[PDB]
RNA sequence: GGGGAAUCCCUUCUGCAGCACCGUUUUAGAGCUAGAAAUAGCAAGUUAAAAUAAGGCUAGUCCGUUAUCAACUUGAAAAAGUG
DNA sequence: CAATACCGGGTCTGCAGAAGGGGCTCCG
DNA sequence: CCCGGTATTG
């Protein structure tokens, strides 16, 4: 009783079958557990199970940091009101009550109803005097009397509560604040540096120009246009548009020939900057900081939009201004709509259903939407010039409260709340106390390096106290280890050196490693002359010279400067041939020389007693952002430095680890020789062995020692094994559910292990991130591309526009412009031709006028074209607007282009499986089949595992016409599985030495010939072979060109597979979030325990977790008469806790007296029921179903859909499909048979009347389309019949809305199926017998 | 052939922490005039408070949406067993 | 109860890791 | 997107 296991595992489903070595599936009888007649039922050995997919934690965690949020924010003001508490008591003891029942309807208030004042005269006059709280606070910051202190408080707490954001470091300079001032800085500067060609800037109103609210790139253009003599490309202008945020290029401006560009944004810059001043010079630094400055200026400008003279809240003097201009051109609105347009001022300014100004401010209308809506109304009447500017300006009728508020930095709010506490501290004492602690509460913000402020009982945190005290943003400093909580937030993370797996990696920038790495490529450098034998290593005195002549000299060396400023210069050879690095290494000492720059002092860091030192300041830069806290780890060395040198470093700092630990590259130490491997990297006599060798010669300690450091530990479950791979959640998911269906298909055969488990692996918002490349590329670029032509996120999605605008609209294969509306008459072409490599990805296509004009279609793009085109695909390659990978396969042939060894290998790559997840699937199998050892202490192989790759079974599939259409069923699945098993015990029945490539465990003409003919065995006739195919060594046949084929197609013949969905408990939120108003209805929610729906709204549409099945007694009518029920209650996740903790009195809350608890059945998503005639529905919910059977439609059906549909494409040979087309035009009666087959089920199993008669007119009505079309749209006709939830299709241009199953009631008197994981053993509960 | 390691350039994905801005909801921001009222005419509108999973105990400036789940028997449970 | 229709909270900064092309020096 | 909740209309 020999069998295989074939396995398809994906994102939503694991297929499987179990065959004999005759590639039959078998079948078996077995038992039926429950209450009905049936005892047993006859089972085929394949299915598949379908399963929800497994979802990320991302969403989990954005919802609990945003919690974590409103709690601290609540937090915030609780600490401001702490501060109030006694002077507010003595001034009104209830305004921070009446503050906190806002909410409240006046019935349920405890307090007065106005809160701020407590009467309706003093608010009325409140809200008179200050309309919006920015007036309040302008109010107070400007004032020199005494305010009341609630106004006060309400002031500071709107500071506290929407503080603004904390992208900018340090305090908010007031020199950088002006405009005209900082670029007449930059004037005198520049006229500093170039006597001879000044800049004249007088009468130059640089506020309005570079501040006006237009694009950078035309703020830059009108300012050089006040410059006559100067263009935008010229230095000034550069610095100018540098100052703007644009990316100028200073390469021209400064004759580099290199490029050097420039964007103050990235994070980059602070080097790039120090990269462009060593060549140019250090007296071109205090140019480049005044531009700095006025981007500065020009920054706060954009938030700050009116004088900084006659008020210290130009914040609030700003959303005062919004108001201003608001209420000037609303008045101006009205009367321009009542004079010229009568009849639509209703609707303008009254319909809160219309996008006007009713819904602008009362409607659900966005700015957008109202701007949108109005626009025309403005453009049609007379007067209306001003409020269109403002409207293209996106500056008409705003709101004080805005989507775009998110420019606003906290210190802005800050000066506003200093000020105020400035104002009014002499007169409120406790102000004067407090003034730092309430500062503290707007400034202190946790650090995302220390984490939650927790106390053992959060499986996140990570923070350590120095005190155990509760934490306070004004103690933070003081009970906070800041140090301590700094360094775990990183070494929670960091790997462990795999050598020595206690040992922590080394800093990927330190000293060490960099010396380790140099040194690791430069020992197998070998260089040969003329009077030479052979190729010699260097020496280590070699070794040294180049160190110190070269590698501490550049941050790069090049192959040529080895040749010329080493053997030249030293060796006095004029001529020397290099192996062993190409080009340049690829090794550098990049830290050495940012510290030379910082400390000046070679001598310093060639001491090899400061190794320590360095070492450790290196380890501080990694490991800490913050610069003050490095500062503090820093002072220990502050001795060794002068206080600028010490600043410096300071802002100098690193990240990313290495690979390897000190201790291994530098510590333990070779027994005889008393080396370290850093030791035998700088001088190994005449071997000059590297990293690899030096661990794994047997002549040597090192090995011994690694193998001793070996450390064990607790080895993982199935579960946390699997849970630790890295890929996504959903493959995971599929891997366990494949590991459980094995196990049970074990236990099905008998406990006997199969002979052979053949395993594939499937082969796997997105326009936000396409159209974020390509605003990043196109102002990398400096380009007007989406000036000219606008695109929104969503149209990105087309290929060849997405193309087009990641090639600047411009031929790939040809230096010309392409057209826009010309897209469906140009081609997209392969760079690495798709007959080699099956990418079809952008990473491996161009937008080309003509494909022609790649060169030959049978190689890489052709020399021409890439010396023509390489550097517009540079340019295109440092916008990021293509890859690494793809400029490199573009530019291939100036390398050689395409090889026979590079065809060969893309060949085997596409029939031999090299995923690392796949293998780790392999090895979870392989290490649960196979547990013992023979005589020499090796795995014993009982079972083989075998992976594919999905094209040997498509191949297959399309060679043999075992044709798939994924839309007719699910069973595609299990016969995917199937298909796998059997060629994968053939091919491996047939070659054998195969074994190496695809079972787990252990000239270029040539092989691609072989790997391209590996599978022709299964063929009669090639490009003839006999019709049994056996093995040439043992003599065992291995096919049957007659029998198998046959076997095959009685396999996938069967109608009765195994299709099992997962039952499921529901989880995640309770609800929509979405907060409804107040209705008369019990659906609503409340949002808070004492929150009436009635009265304050709330959620609606909750998930239920599972239903439950009672079978009880409800009172009826006024009497209370109990009456026995029975029916289906939808627990939902919101109560799932509650009912589970003690189920019968929560039944007797919902209003069931006497539940049978012992009849009670859970009942999660997808319980399958069975009812009359076969029909099944599965449970969508406690008041919906779902279509619960497969439609199996026989297999000369689906051949005749696939060919007559063109699924795929026709490949083979003309003769071929011109046979495959007069099959099709042989078989057009399969047509109407198939629809009957469709009308059959559909009257059996879906009983969707209405649906299925528009469904036939539809097909009566189009019989006299082409037989393609038709067999298109009959594919769509399976949605009606599939298995799962209803949903809408189309035919042809006839929209079929889904019939839903609206009533669970049917199922409570029908038979309950539970199912094992393979559906092999049942148990049906005749529910007609409960109640 | 298979498996593995360091370096270089890129790319994708996964996990975690820390912020901001809005959105929504109820209340507050005295609507006026005529008319018995039904309604009509006009005025007005930009702001705020509070909540933002119900909530929990472990009471922290913590935790509350990922993963995992047929049924039956034995078991508090974990888990084992059952064709 | 049937047919039908509408609806659904969203976007940053920073850190660490694995793994996929392309290359290169090595190991078992 | 999808598909289960909800309301409307009957
Ligand atoms: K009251
Ligand atoms: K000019
Ligand atoms: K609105
Ligand atoms: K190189
Ligand atoms: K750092
Ligand atoms: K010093
Ligand atoms: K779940
Ligand atoms: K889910
Ligand atoms: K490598
Ligand atoms: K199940
Ligand atoms: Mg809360
Ligand atoms: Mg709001």
């Amino acid at each position: 009783k020999k069998y295989s296991i074939g396995l398809a595992i994906g994102t939503n489903s694991v297929g499987w079958a179990v065959i004999t070595d005759e590639y039959k599936v078998p079948s078996k009888k077995f038992k039926v557990l429950g209450n009905t007649d049936r005892h047993s039922i006859k089972k085929n050995l394949i299915g598949a199970l379908l399963f929800d997919s497994g979802e990320t934690a991302e969403a989990t965690r954005l919802k609990r940091t945003a919690r974590r949020r409103y709690t601290r924010r609540k937090n915030r003001i609780c600490y401001l009101q702490e501060i109030f508490s006694n002077e507010m008591a003595k001034v009104d003891d209830s305004f921070f009550h009446r503050l906190e029942e806002s909410f409240l309807v006046e019935e349920d208030k405890k307090h007065e109803r106005h809160p701020i004042f407590g009467n309706i005269v003093d608010e009325v006059a409140y809200h008179e005097k200050y309309p919006t709280i920015y007036h309040l606070r302008k109010k107070l910051v400007d004032s020199t009397d005494k305010a009341d202190l609630r106004l006060i408080y309400l002031a500071l707490a709107h500071m506290i509560k929407f503080r603004g954001h904390f992208l900018i470091e340090g305090d908010l300079n007031p020199d950088n604040s002006d405009v005209d001032k900082l670029f007449i800085q930059l004037v005198q500067t520049y006229n500093q540096l170039f006597e001879e060609n000044p800049i004249n800037a007088s009468g130059v109103d640089a506020k309005a120009i570079l501040s006006a609210r237009l694009s950078k790139s035309r703020r830059l253009e009108n300012l050089i246009a006040q410059l006559p003599g100067e263009k935008k490309n010229g230095l000034f202008g550069n610095l100018i548009a540098l100052s703007l945020g644009l990316t100028p290029n200073f390469k021209s401006n400064f004759d580099l020939a290199e490029d050097a560009k420039l964007q103050l944004s990235k994070d980059t810059y602070d080097d790039d900057l120090d990269n462009l001043l060593a060549q140019i010079g250090d007296q071109y630094a205090d140019l480049f900081l005044a531009a700095k400055n006025l981007s500065d200026a020009i920054l706060l400008s954009d938030i700050l939009r009116v004088n900084t003279e006659i008020t210290k809240a130009p914040l609030s003097a700003s959303m005062i201004k919004r108001y201003d201009e608001h209420h000037q051109d609303l008045t101006l609105l009205k009367a321009l709509v009542r004079q010229q347009l009568p009849e639509k001022y209703k609707e303008i300014f009254f319909d809160q259903s219309k996008n006007g100004y009713a819904g602008y401010i009362d409607g659900g209308a966005s700015q957008e939407e109202f701007y949108k809506f109005i626009k025309p109304i403005l453009e049609k009447m007379d007067g209306t010039e001003e409020l269109l500017v403002k409207l293209n300006r996106e500056d008409l009728l705003r709101k004080q409260r805005t989507f775009d508020n998110g420019s606003i930095p906290h210190q802005i709010h800050l000066g506003e709340l200093h000020a105020i506490l400035r104002r009014q501290e002499d007169f409120y004492p406790f102000l004067k106390d407090n003034r730092e602690k309430i500062e503290k509460i707007l400034t202190f913000r946790i650090p995302y390096y220390v984490g939650p402020l927790a106390r053992g009982n959060s499986r996140f945190a990570w923070m350590t106290r120095k005190s155990e005290e509760t934490i306070t943003p004004w103690n933070f400093e003081e009970v906070v280890d800041k140090g301590a909580s700094a360094q775990s937030f990183i070494e929670r993370m960091t790997n462990f050196d795999k050598n020595l797996p206690n040992e922590k990696v080394l800093p990927k920038h330190s000293l060490l490693y960099e010396y380790f790495t140099v040194y690791n490529e430069l020992t197998k450098v070998k260089y040969v002359t003329e009077g030479m034998r052979k190729p010699a290593f260097l020496s280590g005195e070699q070794k040294k010279a180049i160190v110190d002549l070269l590698f501490k000299t550049n941050r790069k060396v090049t192959v040529k400067q080895l040749k010329e400023d080493y053997f030249k210069k030293i060796e006095c050879f004029d001529s020397v041939e290099i192996s062993g690095v190409e080009d340049r290494f690829n090794a550098s000492l990049g830290t050495y020389h940012d510290l030379l720059k910082i400390i000046k002092d070679k001598d310093f860091l060639d001491n090899e007693e400061n190794e320590d030192i360095l070492e450790d300041i290196v380890l501080t830069l990694t490991l800490f952002e913050d610069r003050e806290m490095i500062e503090e780890r820093l002072k220990t060395y502050a001795h060794l430095f002068d206080d600028k040198v010490m600043k410096q470093l300071k802002r100098r700092r690193y990240t990313g680890w290495g690979r390897l630990s000190r201790k291994l590259i530098n510590g333990i130490r070779d027994k005889q020789s008393g080396k370290t491997i850093l030791d035998f990297l700088k001088s190994d006599g005449f071997a000059n062995r590297n990293f690899m060798q030096l661990i794994h010669d047997d002549s040597l300690t090192f090995k011994e020692d690694i193998q001793k450091a070996q450390v064990s530990g607790q080895g993982d479950s199935l579960h946390e094994h699997i849970a630790n791979l890295a890929g996504s959640p959903a493959i995971k998911k599929g891997i366990l559910q494949t590991v459980k269906v094995v196990d049970e298909l074990v236990k099905v055969m008998g406990r006997h292990k199969p002979e052979n488990i053949v395993i594939e692996m499937a082969r796997e918002k997105n326009s936000r991130e396409r159209m974020k490349r390509i605003e990043e590329g196109i102002k990398e670029l400096g380009s007007q591309i989406l000036k000219e032509h606008p695109v929104e996120n969503t149209q990105l999605q087309n290929e060849k526009l997405y193309l087009y605008y990641l090639q600047n609209g411009r031929d790939m294969y040809v230096d010309q412009e392409l057209d826009i509306n010309r897209l469906s008459d140009y081609d997209v072409d392969a760079i690495v031709p798709q007959s080699f490599l099956k990418d079809d990805s952008i990473d491996n296509k161009v937008l080309t006028r003509s494909d022609k004009n790649r060169g030959k279609s049978d190689n890489v793009p052709s020399e021409e074209v890439v010396k023509k085109m390489k550097n517009y695909w540079r340019q295109l390659l440092n916008a990021k607007l293509i890859t690494q990978r793809k400029f490199d396969n573009l530019t291939k042939a100036e390398r050689g282009g395409l090889s026979e060894l590079d065809k060969a290998g893309f060949i085997k790559r596409q029939l031999v499986e090299t995923r690392q997840i796949t293998k780790h699937v392999a090895q979870i199998l392989d290490s649960r089949m196979n547990t013992k050892y023979d005589e020499n202490d090796k795995l014993i192989r009982e079972v083989k595992v075998i992976t594919l790759k999905s094209k040997l079974v498509s191949d297959f599939r399309k060679d043999f016409q075992f044709y798939k259409v994924r839309e007719i069923n699910n069973y595609h699945h299990a016969h995917d599985a199937y298909l796998n098993a059997v060629v994968g015990t053939a091919l491996i029945k047939k070659y054998p030495k195969l074994e190496s490539e695809f079972v787990y465990g252990d000239k270029a003409t040539a092989k691609y010939f072989f790997y391209s003919n590996i599978m022709n065995f299964f063929k009669t006739e090639i490009t003839k072979r006999p019709l049994i195919e056996t093995n040439g060594e043992t003599g065992e046949i291995v096919w049957d060109k007659g029998r198998d084929f046959a076997t095959v197609r009685k396999v996938l013949s069967m109608p009765q597979v195994n299709i099992v969905k997962k039952t499921e408990v529901q989880t995640g939120g309770f609800s929509k979030e979405s907060i409804l108003p107040k209705r008369n209805s019990d659906k609503l929610i409340a949002r808070k325990k004492d929150w009436d729906p009635k009265k304050y709204g709330g959620f609606d549409s909750p998930t239920v977790a599972y239903s439950v099945l009672v079978v009880a007694k409800v009172e009826k009518g006024k009497s209370k008469k109990l009456k026995s029920v029975k029916e289906l209650l939808g627990i939902t996740i919101m109560e799932r806790s509650s009912f589970e903790k003690n189920p019968i009195d929560f039944l007797e809350a919902k209003g069931y007296k006497e539940v049978k608890k012992d009849l009670i059945i859970k009942l999660p998503k997808y319980s399958l029921f069975e009812l009359e005639n076969g029909r099944k529905r599965m449970l969508a919910s406690a008041g919906e179903l779902q279509k619960g059977n497969e439609l199996a439609l026989p297999s000369k059906y689906v051949n005749f859909l696939y060919l007559a549909s063109h699924y795929e494409k026709l490949k083979g040979s003309p003769e071929d499909n011109e046979q495959k087309q007069l099959f099709v035009e042989q078989h057009k009666h399969y047509l109407d048979e198939i629809i009957e087959q469709i009308s059959e089920f559909s009257k059996r199993v879906i009983l969707a009347d209405a649906n299925l008669d528009k469904v036939l007119s539809a097909y009566n009505k189009h019989r006299d389309k082409p037989i393609r079309e038709q067999a298109e749209n009959i594919i769509h006709l399976f949605t009606l019949t599939n298995l799962g939830a209803p949903a809408a299709f189309k035919y042809f241009d006839t929209t079929i809305d889904r019939k839903r199953y609206t009533s669970t009631k049917e199922v409570l008197d029908a038979t309950l199926i539970h199912q094992s994981i393979t559906g092999l053993y049942e148990t049906r509960i005749d529910l007609s017998q409960l109640g």
